[PDB]
């Protein structure tokens, strides 16, 4: 089984390590763990096209989108639409996905690209709405690693 | 991906930005950068298997080396400011396929290519 990690950090108290693991090429991929720091509520969670942190999160360049789709909800998207994650009254957020559209390998590998989680919760594309989902600013972000 | 990027961060005063550069398949990568924050003289340059930081440079894994080893990128020279300038070609290290490097964690040591401790690293991403 493929497996990969990434750590979240910005300018803030915001702070998180995500676990990625997919057992089959064709299959779900399975995404885990926590990110601190934030508001109480929802915040919208999406994988850039690059995984340049030259700038902060500044630098992670566009929604990855290999079929140039229109923004939307991961059950919807763009393949980098992984949805909203949920911080409790303590600024927690606990992270259980599993996720068909993105992987480990292949076009829609996210392997060497930037994890990002938001100001604001992500509005699906049922709001900018269909670019951005209204997310807001990248509170923090990291490059996604291969892990064991 | 074409291109890759690296951000060289640890718990010093070592800090560095690398750039990799592959224009054809499987053809030799370009690397260059610089790191700063180092003593004067010679440093490993090495990829490490994982690009695992969640212990900062302490989980990155053994060198790269499926199966010179792949990750061994030789050594870096800071100048006596701290500084290493860094311009290499590598026809083992590639973007794609077997000896991929990317997602993976790019290492600089405190001493040459015995190494001792790994003074920053960070994972290597798409920048292209």
């Amino acid at each position: 089984a493929t497996k990969a990690v990434c750590v979240l950090k910005g300018d803030g108290p915001v702070q998180g390590i995500i676990n990625f693991e997919q057992k089959e090429s064709n299959g779900p991929v399975k995404v885990w763990g926590s990110i601190k720091g934030l508001t109480e509520g929802l915040h919208g969670f999406r994988v850039q096209e690059f995984g340049d942190n030259t700038a902060g999160c500044t630098s992670a360049g566009p929604h990855f989108n290999p079929l140039s789709r229109k923004h939307g909800g991961p059950k919807d998207r763009h393949v980098g639409d992984l949805g909203n994650v949920t911080a409790d009254k303590d600024g927690v957020a606990d992270v259980s996905i599993e996720d068909s559209v993105i992987s480990l390998s292949g076009d829609h590998c996210i392997i060497g690209r930037t994890l990002v989680v938001h100001e604001k919760a992500d509005d699906l594309g049922k709001g900018e709405s269909t670019k951005t989902g209204n997310a807001g600013s990248r509170l923090a972000c990291g490059v996604i690693g291969i892990a064991q």
